[PDB]
């Protein structure tokens, strides 16, 4: 069925994002519009077949971190919109119209030289640009309503260039304390009413991101940009809170059993720095997964594994490429039988929230940091395929 | 000169690689020959360019974790010997004799069923097989000597195997108590003495890793397995502190600022969970990297950076593409400017060692968990390409 020389892969079920995406478009404004956002490889889930899928139900745009990231799903065939989140250099602007990628920009200087660069080529590729609006962010993007007015004329005077957006990001949006959230919220709206009162009619707005339509939904406006909630992971403890959409996690992580062995003779040392040592009965289970993998090395000593419906623990440090595992003195298990690094087996389950929490971050940079150098396979209606 | 749509990049210094060959081939006897450890990407350096280095200046063999990792060096045009170190499964047997990778094995029903395999389909290649001994390190291998010579004894009835070498791996070689390295040095003597005194010939011996070869090169044997001794990387404080060969780090990484701001509206925030508030007079840079690439997030509000040639620290929390630094008040810098995250620059250094110390690990798994987003660049004498 699943076949390799060294036995470690990921699971992704398309069955639970499309009901993800179901249960997202049922929440905001039936005339709001849905961004899918795939950078940094589908936050570790793999881009091209979470974006393809995402189009095919209920998604229009896709949103990338960098130009190269977007070019790899034109070549996959995908012709819908695709915008670039970050700060993309002057000298890609002429590959970018080629692909026809949409750029955020937020600077008079730039949107000129842009300008004069596509006049000095020719070609019908008029760049398209969506303009950043910082309002508490503090990354990128502008900052007061006379500079918002000399970008949006210094861009409606570039024949080349074409204004399709403007948007904003808010930091805070994941807390119960909705101070900051309605302050933003206030500081863009006067901004785009300053634009309206000088005769500027405006393109597509969007401002919320995953938590922001679970819980302002009043605030989607055209479209809204779906990240984290795609994948069946919430926010935050507190979001989840509130119990108004059902979400379902998308990935799971397996290996199979190396080798099983008693430890009669002596030294019964395990690992490296000796930090453990067995009993003569005890038994111990090889696994092909390291921290070069992404398995973090401060659970050595610490982590667990699911093995026939129960978790047994880590014994000594984390390697590079393998761990070792206790089945315990008595023992039972066998070279090939297979285990679970994350998800369910039986009626047992560890979670990637648990794991964030012990290691003191959050799920967005478990899932994020898996390496490409292990396999994925895709379910979809009950059947495995890559 | 290096032109980017987003503008992070990786410096490896073959000249130094080169260096670090050399001084370990004056410290060890003649007899001995040099297997280069390039597992895992190379340790996140790159895996073909640094083993095409490396078989051109000292190495004669190459070490890998997995079958598929042997074939990307294949692919590439390389004919050198090609060992693996974990454990492979039976599916891949007729895979690793067609592209003649070497692999290892301890186990007298897999030695069996290997043969089997190439039996019945005939098969004019011959794999190639070296034996595990476990001395100590409780990972892989085989235990008792009555136990070894049934290895020995099915291995030699096998017709389409051949036996090439003999190993085993120091557990604690790298600490002041030399204890359990002289026991299992000890130990491993006996196995081969007692496999001698039954007419058996033996192959290629090998022991020693990159500390064990530099504290007791009496152990070299046939030959050593050089790891990140050859990346110019120590494996402790007190093996670097015996200052018996000099060791030159490869590996730097950059980034070019995209934004610089004053802190002058309201409000003042920075980042998500609004963690850090500025001053008027506050100037604001943005740098386009993030714990996707590996930049870990435990790094927020602590870790810094390098601005012409001072110390600058991360303001707020890291995220997924982009962190935010502070210039001070009334600082100075330009959109556009050369920053250096691990490496040197004018008088200053941010070491490797550092970073590990400031996150308590060690210095392998920071470098072996820099995502492949990131592109490499190499250098040698003193010039550019890839
Ligand atoms: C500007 C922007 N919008 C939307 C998203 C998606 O965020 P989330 O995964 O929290 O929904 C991100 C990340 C982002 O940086
Ligand atoms: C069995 C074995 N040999 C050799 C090496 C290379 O080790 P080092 O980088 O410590 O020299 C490793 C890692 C290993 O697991
Ligand atoms: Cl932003
Ligand atoms: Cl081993």
């Amino acid at each position: 069925m699943i076949k390799l020389c060294r036995e470690v892969w990921i699971e992704v079920n398309l069955d639970a994002v499309k009901k993800n995406l179901r249960a997202i478009r049922r929440h905001i404004p039936h005339k709001s519009k849905i961004m899918a956002v795939v950078k940094a490889n589908g936050y570790g889930h793999g881009s091209i077949e979470v974006a393809r899928h995402a189009l095919e139900h209920g998604a229009s745009e896709l949103a990338v971190a960098s130009v190269e990231e977007g070019i790899v799903l034109r070549k996959a065939g995908i012709t819908a919109p695709i915008l670039v989140l970050g700060f993309t250099s002057l000298s890609c602007v002429k590959k970018s119209a080629a692909w026809n990628i949409t750029l955020s920009a937020f600077q008079v200087d730039w949107m000129k030289e842009a300008n004069e660069i596509l006049e000095k080529e020719a070609s019908a590729n008029r760049l398209a640009i969506h303009i950043n609006v910082d309002t508490g962010m503090g990354r990128l993007g502008v900052r007061t309503k006379e500079e918002l007015l000399e970008v949006v004329k210094a861009l409606k005077a570039s024949k080349f260039l074409r204004w399709t957006g403007i948007f904003t990001h808010f930091s805070t949006a994941d807390e119960p304390d909705t101070t900051l959230t309605k302050l933003q919220h206030e500081k863009f709206i006067s901004f785009l009413s300053f634009l309206k009162k000088q005769g500027i009619e405006l393109p597509t707005v969007h401002m919320c991101n995953t938590a922001a339509a679970i819980a302002f939904p009043e605030f989607s406006a055209d479209m809204i940009r779906l990240g984290i909630g795609l994948y069946g992971l919430y926010p935050s403890a507190y979001i989840k809170q509130l119990n108004l959409v059902k979400l379902e996690p998308a990935l799971s992580l397996k290996a199979r059993i190396a080798y099983v062995k008693t430890m009669r003779t002596e030294p019964r040392t395990v690992s490296y720095g000796a930090t453990y040592i067995a009993e003569p009965n005890e038994v111990i289970a090889t696994l092909p997964i390291g921290y070069a993998d992404g398995y973090s090395r401060a659970l050595s000593n610490r982590g667990f594994v699911l093995h026939r419906g129960k978790r047994v623990p880590v014994a000594g440090r984390v390697t590079m490429d393998m761990i070792m595992v206790s089945l315990g003195e008595n023992g039972e298990g066998k070279q090939g039988d297979e285990v679970v690094i994350y998800g369910k087996q039986k009626g047992a389950e560890i979670s990637v929230d648990e794991v964030a929490e012990m290691l003191n971050t959050i799920n967005y940079e478990v899932v994020s940091t898996l390496s490409r150098r292990i396999p994925r396979f895709y379910i979809r209606d009950g059947e495995i395929f890559k």
